[PDB]
């Protein structure tokens, strides 16, 4: 078994704009998630090959990672903070399909987790 390509994260084709949306995203929550005492395993897309797991790709048909959704915003990837938080919800929700509740992997995302949706509480009024 392979890993798959990790996911695309610049298109020059896709119109790019700068918001105080996406900007808190990138300097206030993916900075915050990324200094989290269990944002490690996070912060790349899981290696399957590495810890042999052939099944995840089987399972997880949209994989994500912070260090996709960094390269995302630091490209213009999104229009929409939509988008983002989008992906950060992929990312927690991909865990807890893949391991059984209560696993030190689960209990990681958990804390991301309620860390992140700290953050989005206070997203910013757009601008
Ligand atoms: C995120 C995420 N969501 O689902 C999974 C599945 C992951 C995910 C993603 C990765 C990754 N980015 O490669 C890694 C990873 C990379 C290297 C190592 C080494 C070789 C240093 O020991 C262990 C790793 N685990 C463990 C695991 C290994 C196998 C099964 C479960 C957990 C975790 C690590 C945290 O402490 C609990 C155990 C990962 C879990």
């Amino acid at each position: 078994h392979m890993n798959p390509p990790p996911p695309e994260t610049s298109n020059p084709n896709k119109p790019k704009r700068q918001t105080n949306q996406l900007q808190y995203l990138l300097r206030v929550v993916l900075k915050t998630l990324w200094k989290h005492q269990f944002a490690w395993p996070f912060q790349q897309p899981v290696d399957a090959v590495k810890l042999n797991l052939p099944d995840y790709y089987k399972i997880i048909k949209t994989p994500m990672d912070m260090g996709t959704i960094k390269k995302r915003l630091e490209n213009n990837y999104y229009w929409n903070a939509q988008e983002c938080i989008q992906d950060f919800n992929t990312m927690f929700t991909n865990c807890y399909i893949y391991n059984k509740p209560g696993d030190d992997i689960v209990l990681m995302a958990e804390a991301l987790e309620k860390l992140f949706l700290q953050k989005i509480n206070e997203l910013p009024t757009e601008e």
